[PDB]
């Protein structure tokens, strides 16, 4: 009681044997931009599909910079994750790894873990979430690599990962290793063969987060804001998922908003039965509640927590596109960028062109960047880049090198503290000044494969027809150009093609179609500008692009969908 007896068998048992066991490769263990994302079973019950992963992983690090190095651990709660995080401990330990540092019972954010790896200069992290997918024994389970600057490792090195595990041959592991994931502190175990005790230090998941966010944000000002009499009544919704503790910590103990605002603040294995993916869909409770008018403030968060959603009274729901404008309207309300200043705004490119008016207003240059990270991390390291949304729920600073859903609630908590109004109040305000972007995102979910490719196969050369361009459709909108995106990196001269079929029209106004079974998403962005015609209903406003691209398009009788599965 407690630590005694686990050291006292420690010393009984003597070190540890390191072993090294056969195994077979597989073919499919290809990490994205996000990581390896399959269902649970696949890493569960499937043999050594975990063990070739991370053993991979490890082989994608040199001799020289794994030795001593430290190497954060975590993930969002999710089934699967405690032992799949021991097999990490194992492995790593065999792998001649100095420290590990884990949150506690494996829970660290992956805004969290970005943040630790470039405080206690950490060579990587393994974060195991499937961000906003399902969780849970048929569920789904993801294993990603940060590297030393704390972001997602860059194409060569998933790659270098990708063509080890097509080809590993063995493993090595610690089997007899037993790690507590749930008392704080350090634990080291004497390895066999190895001089040198194995360290595993089992931090505070939110206290190390909670520091830099303390050192963003004015907290003085959020405490009145959100624990005074006065209060901004908010309703925090961390979908089951990661952010839960860092809400009840920052937001409620320490800035002093009561336990009522938060809600399903507790994270679960398979998130309460849901999907943790703040959208108008799979956070429907969170905008009926918000429906009933008592709450000023309401925000959601996905899994891992680099995901938000930022609602008003009533349920006034602000698109990410806006919701980085906004912020980048009004970005000296946080100390930070006070501090810092403006580096550049990017978004990325089916994200609505709200962020361009401010970026053009002020002279902050403006990056119109892919789907993806890597792009906007080039632009940070290069001092390029200083606030950064994407469209699918995306914003962050350069604090991190990964998006962060609880940071972007702190930053509209200061635009609303700063501006003494409500969150309907400042779009209006920034939609008469710069004239509102009409954004709307359609999602046709896990619709078959051959026939998606087909419609924007066939759909791409009815673009490149040059009897197109030019030619007008009626509620008037004319086509200018038509292509499909690619981006010149300006960093290191990367190049990225097939990023998305563009539309522009003269009117400004962009449709996007974009491919991810397969799921279908289509991207529509217009732009008003007279005062007669910004406070509509978006849905009848854009009514008339919806149309035009569904009939260019042809989807429906290429898929069967009748209504898309999401809408933002
Ligand atoms: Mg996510």
């Amino acid at each position: 009681e407690e630590w005694i007896s686990g050291t006292y068998r420690k010393m009984e048992e003597g070190p540890l044997p390191l072993l090294t066991f056969a195994t077979a490769p597989y073919h499919d263990q290809k990490p994205g931009t996000s990581g390896l994302r399959k269902k649970t079973y696949y890493f569960e019950e499937k043999p050594c599909y975990l063990e070739n992963f991370i053993q991979s992983i490890f082989f994608s690090i040199d001799l020289k910079d794994r030795q001593g190095s430290s190497l954060v651990v975590g993930g969002d709660g999710r089934y699967f994750n405690k032992s799949a995080i021991e097999t990490i401990v194992q492995m790593a330990a065999a792998n001649g790894i100095g420290r590990l540092v884990i949150g506690q019972n494996g829970i660290l954010s992956t805004p969290a873990v970005s943040c630790i790896i470039r405080k206690i200069k950490a060579i990587g992290g393994i974060i195991l979430t499937a961000s906003h997918n399902p969780g849970g024994p048929n569920g789904d389970f993801g294993i990603k690599f940060n590297i030393s600057n704390g972001g997602p490792a860059p194409e060569a090195i998933t790659d270098k990962i990708f063509q080890i595990s097509k080809t590993i041959e063995e493993y090595a592991v610690c089997p007899d290793l037993k790690v507590d994931l749930g008392v704080l502190g350090k634990q080291q175990f004497d390895l066999e063969n190895k001089f040198k005790p194995f360290t595993v230090e089992i931090v505070d998941s939110v206290e190390a987060y909670a520091t830099m966010l303390r050192s963003i944000f004015d907290f003085s000002a959020l405490k009145e804001l959100l624990s005074g009499p006065n209060r901004l009544k908010i309703r925090i919704d961390a979908m089951h998922g990661v952010v839960g503790p860092y809400v009840k910590k920052i937001l409620c103990e320490e800035l002093g908003a009561p336990a009522n605002s938060a809600v399903n603040c507790v994270p679960l294995e398979d998130f309460g039965g849901h999907h943790p993916d703040p959208n108008l869909t799979y956070a429907a409770d969170l905008v009926e509640t918000m429906k009933s008018g008592e709450h000023d403030f309401g925000a959601a968060f996905d899994g891992d927590g680099d995901r938000n959603m930022i609602l008003g009274k009533h349920g006034f729901f602000v698109n990410p596109s806006d919701s980085v404008a906004v912020i980048a309207a009004n970005i000296f309300s946080i100390p930070y960028f006070q501090q810092t200043g403006v580096r550049g705004f990017a978004r990325s490119m089916p994200t609505s062109g709200a962020l361009d008016r401010v970026a053009s207003a002020t002279k902050i240059a403006l990056y119109e960047t892919p789907t993806g990270w890597k792009f906007f991390g080039n632009l940070m390291d290069a001092s390029k880049l200083s606030l950064c949304g994407e469209e699918s729920f995306g914003t962050g600073s350069d604090h991190i090198r990964e998006k962060d859903g609880l940071w972007a609630v702190l930053a509209w908590l200061s635009i609303l503290a700063t501006r003494k109004q409500s969150v309907e109040d400042i779009l209006k305000d920034h939609w008469q000044k710069y004239g509102r972007n009409f954004f709307t995102r359609y999602d046709y979910e896990e619709v078959e494969a051959e026939g998606a490719n087909k419609m924007m196969k066939d759909l791409e050369a009815l673009m490149f027809d040059r009897s197109f361009v030019g030619k007008q459709f009626s509620a008037v909108y004319t086509v200018e150009k038509a292509d499909n995106f690619e981006y010149s990196d300006p960093v290191d001269g990367s190049i990225s093609r097939n990023q998305g079929l563009r539309l522009i029209f003269t009117d400004g106004s962009r449709i996007v179609f974009r491919l991810s079974g397969a799921t279908i998403r289509l991207y529509i962005d217009s732009y008003e500008k007279d005062v007669a015609k910004i406070n509509q209903d978006p849905q009848v406003m854009l009514a008339p692009l919806i149309s035009i691209a569904l009939k260019v398009s042809q989807l429906q009788e290429r898929t069967g969908r009748t209504a898309p599965t999401v809408i933002t």
